[PDB]
């Protein structure tokens, strides 16, 4: 599949997994701030931290 990868604020870029056929969003929290991420696959969860996952294209847009 292809997804988009850019961080909090840079500028746009993409990469290719063709094996996979999902995509995935992360966020978490500390006492300073909280900061989001974006990736290929779909991992598994842990308490403190939120995860989502889609399975259509430009998804995570």
């Amino acid at each position: 599949l292809e997804c988009h990868n850019q961080q909090s604020s840079q500028p746009p870029t993409t990469k290719t997994c063709p094996g996979e056929t999902n995509c995935y969003k992360k966020v978490w929290r500390d006492h300073r701030g909280t900061i989001i991420e974006r990736g290929c696959g779909c991992p598994t969860v842990k308490p403190g931290i939120k995860l989502n996952c889609c399975t259509t294209d430009k998804c995570n847009n």
